[PDB]
């Protein structure tokens, strides 16, 4: 009962992996517009999008992120032809007499610091997802890292502004034994009920 | 430069959109398995998948559900056909031994209440991004709603259980005049850089 044909089924989902190596093939700005031209259309609350995207390209800054990256992710991260460093905007506020015109007061929903970090990385994350499965529609392949020092990061490529540094993406095709065997997920009657 | 074909885009992004009414027609649970067994291979951090679902369909849960919805959201939380419940799977550390079983010690990262609530939160907005593509890749329309009130939520369809409510999911396919002009979308310029 999907309307989604196998072949995308199979690149977005089923016989998509989280690559642990990758090809150092430049990897070029025109393949990551064309996948955030794609996802951009994801929704997010209030369309408040508040993802910010850092291209970590040059071995100098890619070697200035790694310090912040822990030891067992530092692999991957260095070898990835392109690493996606991603911060929730904390200012996505200011944004919604554009993006959400219709509702002027759009903005003071999110006058609370914590209701506004919290939504600003909760739909960050929303978009994570969106950006992940773009990866994968351009073709390439994934490789999201949690280990590191959010904080480090912001310095880094952040300074002074107003983010929350969410993610690292490696983002490539993948190298040499890229893929380990597929771990279990939760069944259905695990994750959903009825009522 | 996408791999994803040109009717597989508009179908997950370019020409889906949120719907704001409902036709009637029974959504079945068939539907929603269908739904879940392509998307629940979307990554998580350490394979976590906290995600868990309660698909309020019956008109006696509904209207437990809608005395938490805000006004504004009644309308469209009533007249859907099949209401998805997320939430957060704080407990989700103790199913790590299983889900990420190469790395016995994973769960010991989440020894901090913060850090785990953190985590899940995070988790399970990736799961729902994945679940929003999932929803029209399975040619249905998803309706994400978060002006409710989570406590209220968790009491109704969780009670006593470790979770955190974060969303709701309107599903069904549209009604008439269920869609009002697409808003805007930040540029390329104002959401990526290089370094
Ligand atoms: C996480 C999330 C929460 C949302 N909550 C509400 C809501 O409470 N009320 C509402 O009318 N729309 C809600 N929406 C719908 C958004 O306003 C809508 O998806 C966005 O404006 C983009 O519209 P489009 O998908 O048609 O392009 C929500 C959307 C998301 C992603
Ligand atoms: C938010 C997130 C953070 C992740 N962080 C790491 C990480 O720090 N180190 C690592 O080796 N893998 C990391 N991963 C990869 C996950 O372990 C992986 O996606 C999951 O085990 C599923 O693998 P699969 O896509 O091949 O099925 C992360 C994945 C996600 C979604």
């Amino acid at each position: 009962p999907l309307a989604l044909d196998e072949a995308a089924q199979d690149l977005l989902f089923r016989e998509a992996r989280t690559a642990n190596t990758f090809a150092p093939t430049h990897i070029g700005d025109e393949h990551i517009e064309a996948i955030y031209d794609l996802v951009k259309w994801g929704p997010t609350s209030m369309n408040q999008q508040p993802m910010r995207v850092v291209l970590v390209r040059s071995d100098e800054s890619r070697r200035a992120l790694l310090q912040h990256v822990l030891e067992g992710n530092r692999d991957k991260v260095a070898s990835a032809p392109l690493v996606a460093v991603l911060a929730a905007d904390l200012s996505f506020p200011d944004t919604l007499p554009r993006l959400f015109p219709h509702a002027p007061n759009a903005r003071h929903a999110y006058a609370d610091e914590n209701a506004r970090r919290e939504s600003a990385v909760f739909n960050t994350a929303l978009q994570l997802g969106y950006f992940i499965i773009g990866i994968r529609a351009g073709g390439l392949a994934a490789g999201p890292i949690a280990g590191f020092d959010p904080e480090g990061v912001h310095k880094e490529f952040f300074p002074g502004e107003p983010v929350l540094v969410t993610s690292i993406v490696n983002i490539g095709y993948p190298g040499p034994d890229a893929f380990s065997a597929r771990l279990p997920r939760l069944g259905y009657r695990e994750v959903v009920r009825s009522v």
